[PDB]
């Protein structure tokens, strides 16, 4: 048949993360194991009160990871912050704690996006992918992610100054800009005429100088 | 073969809307019509490199329709504030500009939001289903949207004053809360644990005087 009531330790009844459709992850009740094809999938029943039955790199555990288990490449869900709000969205690890960092994570999402987090906005994923960045859906994301951690502890990263003035691309075209903050291997933007500010990776060819320093 | 090269009014080197598998969408160029099947598909290169293949409900043209073709379900592509950026991501039009709307367009987005936007916020999706909602993802969602608009003009609502407090839902909990604004059929809440703000549909059972009076 195919029924488990067990799986290493995803015993049903218990509570969970899992992800859905919408590419967010919400808690939820484990209310399945189903053997299907070559493995497993588990059905969550979310506590919004959809169902989703998921593979097993779509669910988390619902605790923080002890650091020291975290490392790089590791896949999580991490805490992203609108403000006020708060949601929670897949990624790697790409830095753990170190004192030029202030003993952080940095998180790469799977949309890109790029923050400092602490131990307790991190969550393990449940059974990642022997490759880890393999299940990253935008290739371009998987890809920079691929080579990122392949070539670890490499990391080229262009310098930056508070003031400095570049050229920041974004959706295809490039922008006057400004160096507005550094925080470790974070740099914050202000596109000039838009008045924009985002975080960047200083390894990230968006910046000039990393564009051209590579090219 | 199957390599046409102009579908309808869709040409291939034309500015258009695409899809991205992070479901936000974003501009690049028509590279290419393809024949698979019953129909076509339609290849995109984004302006940020990436390129896809999509089928023709995710792709949008890269103009703003004229109200009045813009009937309650249109599928549409729409604009998000999120912060500072901006943001391109799919729905169905709920209302049409009227009185009590101030002339604005209710959208539902297929992530469960609710929002007012005006005509220059809105692209229309080349080709959708016939049943427009049947390519929302969120189970939860599509259903909600096909009761909607099938029920329509019915429209059940709650009425909320300002400062009036109810309880209101958020991942599986019912929470403290305060009626902020009003703004036609939306409501304002105010989480007063977490201080957050979101703005919610009068008609969701999110809100409790709505989750009482429907059942
Ligand atoms: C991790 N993500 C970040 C997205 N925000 C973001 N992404 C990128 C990529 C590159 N940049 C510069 C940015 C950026 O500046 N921001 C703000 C928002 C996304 C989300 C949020 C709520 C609901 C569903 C999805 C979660
Ligand atoms: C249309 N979406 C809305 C999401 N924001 C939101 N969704 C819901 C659903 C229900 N509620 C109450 C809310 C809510 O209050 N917010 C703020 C953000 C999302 C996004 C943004 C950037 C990148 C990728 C995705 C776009």
């Amino acid at each position: 048949g195919g029924e488990l009531s067990k799986d290493g330790d995803l015993i049903v009844s218990m509570r969970i993360l899992g992800k859905k459709r919408t590419k967010t992850w919400h808690k939820g009740t484990l209310i399945a194991i189903q053997t299907v094809g070559p493995g497993k999938k588990y059905k969550v029943k979310f506590d919004n009160k959809g169902k989703s039955l998921l593979s097993g790199n779509h669910i988390a555990y619902d605790y923080h990871p002890p650091a020291d288990k975290l490392y790089v490449g590791s896949r999580v869900v991490a805490k992203y912050k609108d403000g006020n709000q708060v949601w929670l969205y897949a990624g790697i690890v790409a830095e753990t704690p170190n004192v030029k960092n202030k003993l952080r994570f940095l998180i790469f999402f799977d949309d890109g996006y790029a923050s400092y987090v602490t131990q307790s906005e991190l969550y393990p994923i449940c059974r990642p992918l022997k490759k880890t960045w393999e299940d990253i859906e935008d290739i371009s994301c998987r890809d920079f992610i691929e080579e990122y951690v392949t070539a670890y502890p490499n990391r080229p990263m262009v310098l930056l100054k508070s003031g400095q003035l570049i050229k920041t691309e974004w959706e295809g075209t490039w922008w006057k800009s400004r160096v507005e903050e550094v925080d470790g291997s974070l740099v914050r933007i202000l596109f000039l005429d838009d008045k924009r500010c985002e975080w960047i990776y200083r390894g990230s060819t968006r910046l000039e100088p990393m564009f051209s320093m590579k090219t």
